[PDB]
């Protein structure tokens, strides 16, 4: 009846202002009234009218703390949410340009009545905000995947006498032409209800009625649309039972992965799940050890009750160093910040011999880890942003910190020390840093630093199109060279074949830029994080994602890829992997024998069942033709 809808408009109104007017502090509601008033949904936020402010010499008045902690701001590629954590009540998932796969919830945490609103902004790119016109990327949109689902259940279910108003997700950019909702089950299972803000996504049973996600803006939907995907209620087919399988109920994740001098095999991430240990909130930073025959001798897990995840690890030969960012306080002896450096040490028997936080209220992200031949530790990461490079010993003493970059945002995506007490660190800026940058609207370009052994600079480099550029990570050679894989928009080592394409880029030790190799297909083509290693034998090793057909027919969604060049840049081999659902590697390590380990993500049933929402996986395959061998071989 009328009198029904008219009720549910009702709650729906009333249990969104509740939460948003009583989560979101004062200074965010009064940015989001402005532009609502400039486009009546600015009554939702009931807070008084607060001053924004950006120099208060309290960081934490400052409106980007205060965002940073309400917020998951992704990057200009087409991401998955890799930092999503549930450590608030309201979050604002922001894609940025790219395809993104958007998640916000967890559906193996304890959530049992707790408020959940995840906002999502799909694009929202950069250059919508920017006044400045004529800008490469002016009014692009991508197609972008909303996770309200998966096979395993719906999200934000409160599966309560309720309209489960407690939980829900908040989609403000919907385009039904182009982007994707996913759900549990099948469309037998949802009503769409035309409400104020747009569209209401009701999951009902028997039992009643919970709502699911409002789609915020958008009305006359039906749930037989192509853009509705429906999950169904089994988990999917195994592929590749050659994989480690590392899963929980909850989303985990391999971040980096690294070796040690008797062949023993390390992976690392994040987990919002009971993995490595119980879980302590949130997500939490894990890691775990295999011999060199393909058996688990230990898992630990690490935290706060906030958020935190492994970036980075890497091997003086015996003891493993981790690095990372975390909310909360992991160093009993630190005034955390909230958004937090670390560097911990492992013994070879899985003890936490030291850890490390850089306890500011400096906002600091951190993704980077290497060990230089002395067993000195280099991280880096960045603080407008600029970069850092941070040296210590293996007693954890920070011997220097050199900070660097350019009036605008600067961010580290890669540390690499050589053989001769020198350390390399690259990114991505929107300004002229080691050139003048080429793009008229602060699209990104890749730059490199070489510091010495006292941290100071012995040169800085630029390269980049005038697209969006962006480097993942950085590896030096034998002789000292250094390497750096990226995406790109634009013609950077050849021509575009459409979309993100791979990059691969090597400078001398002194600064001359040797050559750039670009490879792709017509769809996305990109390395992820951890994407490059370097063998002894100067055997270059690249990996990530891609949704086109890249080194063999597509499984389906985002596959992952590994390749191999030689130190002049010539291809070797291109091989992809995957299941019908989202993949992404996210890691590359080389041993010995000819063996590589791949590792990586994913929403698919990869090396066994799907445990719930996001997996991981490894994979080891022969370094001399990319073919995938038992992990247990
Ligand atoms: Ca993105
Ligand atoms: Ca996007
Ligand atoms: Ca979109
Ligand atoms: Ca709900
Ligand atoms: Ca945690
Ligand atoms: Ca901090
Ligand atoms: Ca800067
Ligand atoms: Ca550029
Ligand atoms: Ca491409
Ligand atoms: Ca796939
Ligand atoms: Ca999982
Ligand atoms: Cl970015
Ligand atoms: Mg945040
Ligand atoms: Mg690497």
């Amino acid at each position: 009846t009328t009198k029904s809808l008219l009720s549910a408009d009702e709650k729906i109104t009333e249990s969104l202002r509740s939460t948003l007017s009583d989560v979101l502090p004062d200074q965010l509601q009064t940015y989001i009234r402005t532009v609502l008033q400039f486009s009546e949904g600015a009554n939702l936020l009931t807070g008084p009218n607060t001053e924004i402010e950006f120099f208060s010499q309290d960081p934490n008045k400052n409106f980007p703390n205060i965002f940073a902690k309400y917020s998951n701001v992704l990057t200009v590629s087409s991401d998955p949410n890799f930092i999503t954590s549930e450590d608030e009540e309201v979050k604002i998932i922001w894609g940025r340009h790219g395809s993104d796969s958007l998640i916000g919830f967890d559906p193996g945490a304890d959530l049992v009545g707790k408020r959940r609103i995840d906002i999502f902004l799909g694009d929202f790119i950069d250059e919508q905000f920017n006044p400045i016109p004529g800008a490469l990327n002016a009014g692009k949109s991508w197609s972008d995947r909303f996770i309200l689902g998966d096979w395993q259940k719906p999200y934000y279910f409160e599966d309560d006498e309720t309209l489960g108003l407690n939980q829900s997700a908040m989609i403000l950019d919907f385009n039904p032409n182009e982007d994707v909702i996913q759900l549990h089950g099948d469309r037998q299972d949802y009503e769409l209800v035309n409400i104020s803000l747009g569209t209401a996504i009701f999951w009902r049973e028997k039992k009643g009625y919970d709502l699911i996600g409002v789609l915020g803006g958008v009305s006359d939907l039906s749930l037989k649309g192509d853009y509705f995907e429906f999950k169904g209620n089994t988990a999917p087919k195994t592929v590749l039972k050659t994989a480690e399988h590392i899963g929980t109920a909850a989303n985990d994740y391999i971040f980096s992965s690294t070796v040690d001098a008797k062949g023993n095999f390390y992976v690392g991430g994040g987990t919002g799940g009971s993995l490595g240990g119980r879980n302590i909130g949130a997500r939490d930073a894990w890691l775990a050890k295999y011999d060199s025959n393909g058996n688990q001798r230990w898992s630990r897990q690490f935290g706060s009750t906030g958020t935190e995840s492994l970036w980075g690890m890497a091997s003086d030969g015996s003891n493993i160093y981790v690095a990372g960012n975390t909310t909360g306080q992991l160093e009993n002896n630190t005034v955390k910040g909230g958004n937090d450096a670390y560097l911990a040490k492992y013994d070879s028997d899985g003890n936490q011999v030291w850890i490390k936080q850089n306890g500011t209220y400096t906002l600091e992200e951190s993704y980077k880890i290497t060990v230089d031949s002395s067993g000195n530790i280099y991280t880096a990461g960045h603080t407008s942003t600029d970069g850092y490079v941070a040296k210590f010993d293996s007693n954890g003493n920070q011997l220097w910190v050199a900070q660097f970059g350019t009036i605008t945002l600067d961010d580290n995506w890669g540390v690499a020390a050589d053989n001769n007490g020198n350390v390399f660190a690259g990114g991505n800026t929107k300004g002229s840093f080691g050139a003048k940058n080429t793009g008229t609207a602060g699209e990104y370009d890749a730059w490199l630093v070489k510091l010495n052994k006292d941290g100071q600079t012995d040169w800085v480099r630029q390269f980049g199109t005038p697209n969006y550029d962006f480097m993942w990570d950085i590896e030096t050679d034998s002789l000292g060279d250094i390497y750096a894989t990226g995406w790109t928009l634009g013609d950077l080592g050849g021509k575009n074949a459409g979309s993100y394409d791979v990059w691969l880029a090597k400078y001398n030790t002194n600064g001359n830029q040797l050559w750039i190799k670009q490879f792709g297909t017509s769809e996305d083509d990109a390395p992820f994080l951890d994407g490059i290693d370097i063998d002894a034998n100067d055997n270059i090793f690249l990996t990530g994602n891609t949704n086109g057909n890249l080194g063999g027919a597509n499984a389906g969604s985002y596959d992952a890829w590994a390749a191999k060049f030689d130190k002049d840049g010539n291809q070797l081999w291109l091989k992809q992997f995957g299941t019908p659902d989202y993949d992404t590697a996210t890691t590359v390590t080389a041993v010995n024998f000819g063996k590589l380990y791949v590792s990586g993500i994913t929403e698919g049933s990869l090396g066994t069942t799907n445990a719930g929402s996001y997996d991981s996986w490894a994979l080891k395959l022969d370094a001399d033709n990319g073919e995938i061998q038992d992990f247990n071989s």
